């Protein structure tokens, strides 16, 4: 159908614009859509966009409001004192602020359907929220409503939520539209999705995104593909990869680097209330925190993740246990039998599994997939699947059987529940990958696993030396490989810090000179420097210039192919903020030749300084123009829990950035 209201060029300087004259006598009947392309680049603490009211004394509370705060949060109010109705539906990060320094075109389309009871709300093609009620109130049968207004809600003749922007062009319709009819709804997004809710992995949330240029010039992205809301391990999470051919443009259906299949691959909405929040995915094996490089010799693209066992997250992991049993130089993976109060197993070579009591071989091998076989016969499982109709998150059995793996709950062996680190090979460039393996521990029987470091690894460029930064407490610890990723070596670096999540990315300045940018817990950046290809680090330095928070934020980190104003040039992505993880950068350094210091010479604002901005990647794409893809949203904020299409890419030029 066609608008019964269409208007355009609204400024918004503090003060509202009436427009009853217009449109209220347009309302008919108790369905409405709402479509509002509008700009708010220094948007007031909370400003209201659209409002309908009673004006009149003593109905201060009878209004429909569409609003929006500074941190990108975007809602609706919808109240009727006589029906004895307050309906607040919001979401936070929905908005985008500034790109490329200009003022962006949100679009939104607000949808009130009476027929399904449903207030549905859109922005730049993302649904941020859909509401189903008992009782239904239609946005124009609030009692008494004599005003619509733009740019604030007029309450008792007086101006509240006074709003600062633009609304470009406005229309409403006497109708709720249908999800197919917003998709046909232009849009001038300043990003684009590559992971995304309903895709392929059926995860309904992402993040750890990582970035990496191969030289055949595909782009390739990692990323944690999260199923039980946003939530760190224990959880379900898979790592997923999708890539792009075309300088970042277009972007493959993702695959899997890295599945469990004891949980099923759900799409779920993860509760946001806060009683409810919390709950957390229980008996899953998960993977997370994903890295990725590329090897020029064998030409194979690299991915390793942390593994975390059913049920198993960073706080619960059994520190002082590597899982492995160290016999005579050589480390075996630990396996505990149903039944036993101990392990008394270990996988030898070609995954026989071998009885530790009693030095026998058994009748169980352990193949590729670390999948559990008897006599050659593949065991299962039953898969479970999740939901919250009971009113509380349950995990139960779903009829489903599938391979059984020693990661698993239900499994007949079962590693130690600790952290570890896998990693998984592809021939193709991302269009498929390898069974993952297991690393080896690197500091022994009696410690648990390193922590990846996500992102990138870093691929020397005067030599085969691949290395994987990772980070455990009081040190650095990266491992380095010589020979395609089939063997790996440490190298520890010590850094003043008990306990920290020391995420940490590499840069090489010039031939065999690295430099890792570190998160720490003083609320600066932190740096080492190898001048000899990561065999020994220098003491830890600090960057001055940027702030994170006291917990810190992962940081990430190029080196430019291109000279800036005729020096070396080295580009880091970061929030820049003491307060939350908000005020996107990306800050470019230029090398100084004399004693490879850095000059921070420009910051480049990626939205505004109250938008959030988390982790990040960073590439140099085949064009030399820059991909991010980035957590647009405060992934630490306890308020922004669970937030779908978050993480979003975007591409920016050099100039852009000076």
């Amino acid at each position: 159908i066609s608008p019964i209201f269409q208007g355009g060029s609204y400024q918004l300087n503090n003060k509202s614009i009436d427009i009853s004259s217009l449109l209220l006598d347009k309302l008919s009947g108790e369905s409405q859509t709402v479509v509002m392309k509008f700009k708010a680049d220094k948007p007031n603490s909370l400003q209201a966009l659209f409002g309908l009211s009673n004006s009149k004394a003593g109905f201060k509370n009878n209004y429909f409001s569409i609003f929006m705060r500074d941190s990108g949060e975007i809602g609706v109010e919808i109240r009727d004192a006589q029906k004895g109705i307050n309906y607040l539906f919001s979401r936070p990060a929905s908005l985008w602020g500034k790109h490329k320094g200009q003022a962006v075109e949100n679009t939104l389309v607000f949808v009130s359907d009476s027929k399904d009871k449903t207030y549905t709300m859109y922005v730049n093609g993302i649904e941020v929220f859909s509401e189903t009620v008992d009782t239904f109130l239609p946005i124009s049968n609030i009692n008494g409503i004599d005003k619509a207004t733009l740019g604030a809600v007029n309450r008792e003749g007086k101006e509240h939520y006074l709003a600062k922007g633009s609304i470009d062009e406005i229309s409403l319709f006497n109708k709720a539209i249908s999800d197919q009819e917003v998709s046909t709804i232009p849009l001038s997004n300043p990003f684009q999705l590559i992971f995304q809710s309903g895709d392929s992995t059926q995860a309904n949330y992402f993040r750890i995104p990582t970035l990496y240029t191969l030289s055949s010039g595909r782009v390739l992205s990692s990323i944690d593909a999260r199923y039980g809301g946003t939530h760190d391990s224990k959880s379900k999470i898979n790592i997923a990869t999708s890539y792009s051919d075309d300088n970042g443009k277009t972007w493959s259906e993702p695959i899997f680097a890295m599945k469990f299949n004891d949980y099923e691959e759900q799409l779920v909405y993860w509760p946001r209330d806060n009683k409810l929040k919390n709950s957390q995915i229980s008996g899953s094996a998960s993977f997370i925190d994903s890295s990725i490089v590329e090897d020029k010799k064998s030409g194979k693209t690299i991915l390793l993740a942390d593994v975390m066992p059913a049920g198993i997250g960073n706080n619960n992991a059994n520190k002082a246990d590597s899982g492995f049993k160290e016999i005579n130089g050589h480390y075996y993976l630990k396996l505990k039998k149903n039944g036993d109060n101990d392990f008394r197993y270990t996988v030898r070579e070609n995954g026989v599994v071998y009885n530790e009591t009693t030095n026998k071989p058994t009748n169980y091998t352990i193949n590729d997939k670390y999948e559990v076989l008897e006599g050659g016969k593949s065991l299962t499982v039953e898969q479970y699947s999740v939901d919250f109709d009971s009113g509380s998150l349950r995990e139960r059995h779903n009829g489903k059987q599938v391979p059984m793996n020693v990661f698993y709950k239900d499994s007949l062996f079962k590693v130690t529940p600790t952290n570890y680190i896998a990693m998984t090979t592809s021939q193709n460039r991302g269009e498929s990958w390898e069974q993952f393996k297991l690393l080896p521990p690197f500091l022994g029987e009696k410690h648990n696993g390193t922590y990846l470091c996500p992102g990138q690894g870093l691929a020397l460029k005067s030599s085969n030396r691949l290395i994987f930064a990772t980070y455990t407490s009081g040190e650095l610890t990266y491992l380095i490989s010589d020979d395609s990723g089939q063997t790996w070596k440490k190298s520890s670096a010590s850094i003043p810090f008990k306990n920290a999540t020391a995420e940490a990315q590499m840069v090489e300045l010039r031939d065999g000179v690295i430099r890792t940018f570190f998160r720490t817990t003083t609320g600066k950046i932190a740096y080492m420097t190898s001048r000899d290809s990561g065999e020994t680090w220098s003491k830890v330095s600090y960057i001055d210039g940027i702030q994170q928070t006291s917990y810190g934020t992962q940081v990430s980190a190029i080196k430019y192919s291109q000279l800036i104003d005729g020096k070396e040039a080295v580009i880091l992505s970061t929030p820049n903020s003491r307060s939350g993880r908000k005020g996107g950068q990306l800050v470019v350094g230029l090398v100084n030749k004399e004693d490879d210091s850095i000059d921070w010479k420009y910051h480049y604002d990626i939205d505004l300084p109250s938008y959030g901005y988390a982790y990040s990647a960073i590439t140099e794409l085949p064009n030399h123009h820059i991909g991010v893809l980035f957590e647009k949203y405060d992934s630490w904020s306890r308020n922004e829990l669970h937030l779908s299409n978050v993480v979003q890419y975007i591409d920016l030029e050099i100039n852009d950035l000076t």
